[PDB]
């Protein structure tokens, strides 16, 4: 069962988590960020800031590429940020938004920002599918972002700062501590998505490999036999997909 | 449960099934076909011709793009066809080879043509995964190409010509009837693959949509409640993925 991210990759991501860009005006850097995000097939979006769903506006929005994290100050820009590129990004078929449990976020964006989130790769729904396909029954609990980062990447339990201070989040200037945290909370989302995608698809890829080998690697006798029994699934196959 | 291909698309494919190109010398048209095939992310390869696995050489090999079917006369060209592009195509990470039950084909290509088939999207392994994820238990029988074409596209039962005449297959000139048949047998492989891919992935895509809607479309009261119970899977979710 054991799945741990490489050191090298960890370090790459940790660098990126410190290299965030904070944007609080519709300016040069805002358009550079919107261009950057629009150049990607996949971007990521954090749930941080929409923990109250429709009850409450977002004070910030965190979006990333693979290579660069962006923190948009929504409290300051308000609808002007959405209307200058962010609503299009979020509502569009492309780019896909990677998210972990986007339920509150969908809710918040629609009713408070007039943004109909669409086209999403949801790592929490991913974990559910992987669990359902493995252990046959789907579980009753879902897994937080932190638990997934632990089970899929081997990161320590409390990497995610799950209780951002509601009052400091609305205070300005926004603290470095909050920012560093928002950046850390999003920074692994890409790689997690890419591990979870792989695990969802593995039973298929492994099944195909089992097919490519099943006859080709047998000795002549068993090869012949197996050609007579093609309507059956290979004996190894149940095994290979688990 | 009901899945039927569109008329329009059927007709497009039926046209293509008549527009095949027969290649029996390493010439201009052979290199044009190898370039064509190398330009694609996905090509298809038929099991026709390798029904005896290692016991017997391939008299022809059928490969296609989306837009063009190719029939390579292996009996005539022998190892010269593989060495001038086909072995690279078949052995490579890319393009992916779409196939239906590639077991005998893997076997035949390795032991008789010295070709290590690799990187495959196997529609039969696809059907198994779809069945396993739907009905929890994987079945004991596999489905032929024809049965899949029936269940996924609604094509009639006997579209596939499953018993090509072994003796006429080795006779030259190769009959038009055989050729028309080889082309017909491969012609739907692309679209089948693309329907089967979709069905394998649908439980995920549907799960994500259920998440995007679950809170956002509730009235205020239920919205609030659901924000308290996030550790649980949405009630609709089991439903949505089936």
């Amino acid at each position: 069962k054991v799945l741990k991210i490489s050191q090298t990759k960890y370090e790459e991501i940790l660098k990126i988590s410190k290299k965030y860009i904070f944007i609080n005006q519709v300016d040069k850097s805002f358009h550079e960020a919107v261009d950057d995000l629009n150049q990607q097939d996949f971007i990521a979006v954090s749930g941080d800031g929409a923990n109250m769903g429709r009850k409450c506006k977002m004070p910030f929005l965190v979006l990333s590429t693979d290579h660069q994290i962006y923190i948009f100050d929504i409290q300051v820009m308000q609808y002007h940020a959405f209307e200058s590129g962010l609503k299009k990004i979020l509502e569009g078929d492309s780019p896909k938004k990677i998210a972990h449990d986007c339920r509150k976020l969908s809710d918040c964006l629609y009713h408070k920002h007039n943004v109909k989130l669409k086209s999403v790769f949801d790592t929490q729904v991913g974990d559910l599918i992987i669990t359902k396909n493995k252990k046959v029954t789907l579980p009753n609990k879902v897994k937080s972002l932190g638990e997934c980062l632990t089970n899929y990447l081997g990161l320590q339990q409390n990497t995610i700062d799950e209780k951002l201070d509601i009052v400091q989040s609305t205070e300005r200037p926004l603290s470095v501590k909050i920012k560093d945290s928002l950046a850390r909370n999003i920074a692994f989302l890409h790689h997690l998505s890419e591990v979870i995608n792989e695990e969802m698809q593995l039973p298929f890829y492994r099944g195909v490999e089992c097919y490519i080998e099943n006859i080709r690697s047998s000795d002549d006798f068993k090869a012949w036999e197996l050609c007579g029994k093609l309507n059956q699934i290979p004996k190894e196959f149940r095994n290979a997909i688990d």
